[PDB]
């Protein structure tokens, strides 16, 4: 049974991390269920529904990897080009021998998670590329980066001549049928903005940064987020927005048993628990690894469960999805609570929704 299962597993979560709301939507029998649970705003108590806005940091890498495949789809550039080919200001540098692929796969060669401290205006962000020295050769080590990916989708967006605001909000999300997600919310959307809130229990709201739309800008709930997800599992449509997602399922290196894509992170389908929690460990996440290289790149199919993780000062997002067996699951959360308890909360409710 559907409600009770999900209710079972999100409920005691919620108690257990203070989660103020979450919005949860699971994809089973090629139908979207929502299960909303708790406030958007614990101060107005304004409850949580599938409309509710949520911050979902990187899971907004998926849309960005999107949004860049589309670019290579459309001819913008291709995957294997230089980066220095798309960015006439960093001819000469480092980025001559890095490619538009090693940049959205974290795999330039050690690009740190975050902008150095003054890296904080397009000027400084440019002198930041610019300047930068690989600390691994290129395409040998996965670190995850915003400045990597966020680059890639700036430089991408470039290539088809707009700004990476304008090609999301005017051209990818309305093709993906989502008209009720943002990287800047409009008034006339604001009262749907849940608060996030910090460690110290005080209501916030993400920044705009260098890059940060790229990185973790979007805005969304579940029923547009799940839509997102079902263009994943089926997208019959325009050809180049399907070939661009197809592209988004591709693998380009494996670090243990999870392999990169553009923005989706994915594993061999069955998948257990340990498996999935220790891809998206600390482990893997927070230092730089290895990789497994591969030939080519390589079309992962539909065996496969995908996933990517989102955070934000006071938010918390997950998404899961398994195209073999047509389930998914999209959390979203207005506490920045440990991946870790994301992560068996949906092996959970994915492992019965298969059953
Ligand atoms: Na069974
Ligand atoms: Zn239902
Ligand atoms: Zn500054
Ligand atoms: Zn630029
Ligand atoms: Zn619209
Ligand atoms: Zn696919």
């Amino acid at each position: 049974p559907l409600t009770a299962t999900v209710d079972g597993i999100i409920q005691p979560m919620l108690k257990a991390y203070r989660i103020p709301g979450m919005a949860v939507a699971v994809l089973k029998d090629g139908k979207a269920h929502y299960f909303n649970y708790g406030v958007a705003n614990r101060e107005s108590g304004q409850r949580v529904s599938e409309q509710t806005l949520f911050e979902i940091g990187s899971v907004s890498k998926t849309l960005t990897a999107t949004l860049g495949a589309y670019a290579a789809v459309k001819g913008g550039f291709e995957l294997d080009d230089k980066v220095s080919q798309h960015a006439p200001w960093l001819k000469g540098s480092a980025f001559d021998g890095v490619t538009m692929a090693e940049l959205a796969t974290y795999s330039a060669g050690g690009l740190p998670l975050q902008f150095p401290d003054e890296v904080d205006s397009n000027d400084k962000m440019q002198t930041y590329y610019r300047s930068w020295s690989p600390v691994y050769p290129a395409g040998t080590h996965r670190q995850y980066s915003n400045p990597s990916i966020g680059l890639f989708g700036h430089l991408a967006a470039n290539s088809l001549g707009q700004p990476f605001e304008q090609l999301m909000s005017q051209t990818l999300l309305p093709k993906l049928g989502l008209h009720h997600t943002y990287i800047q919310v409009p008034e006339s959307a604001m009262a749907n903005y849940a608060y996030g809130y910090s460690k110290e229990d005080k209501p916030i709201r993400a920044t705009p940064g260098v890059l940060a739309a790229e990185a973790y800008g979007i805005k969304t709930g579940s029923a547009d987020l799940l839509k997102f997800v079902e263009a994943n599992m089926g997208y019959q449509g325009d050809a180049a927005l399907k070939s661009a997602i197809a592209l988004t399922h591709t693998g380009f290196h494996s670090v243990g048993e999870m392999t990169q894509g553009l923005g989706w992170e994915s594993y061999d389908y069955p998948v257990t628990e340990q498996v999935l929690l220790a891809g998206n460990s600390p482990a893997v996440s927070f230092q730089a690894n290895p990789v497994t290289r591969f030939a080519v790149p390589k079309a992962m199919g539909e065996q496969r469960l995908y996933n990517k993780t989102g955070s934000t000062g006071g938010f918390g997002a997950y998404v899961a999805f398994v195209p073999a067996r047509g389930i998914a699951i999209v959390m979203l959360a207005n506490r920045n609570y440990p991946i870790e308890a994301r992560v068996k909360a949906a092996h959970a409710i994915l492992s019965q929704l298969a059953e």
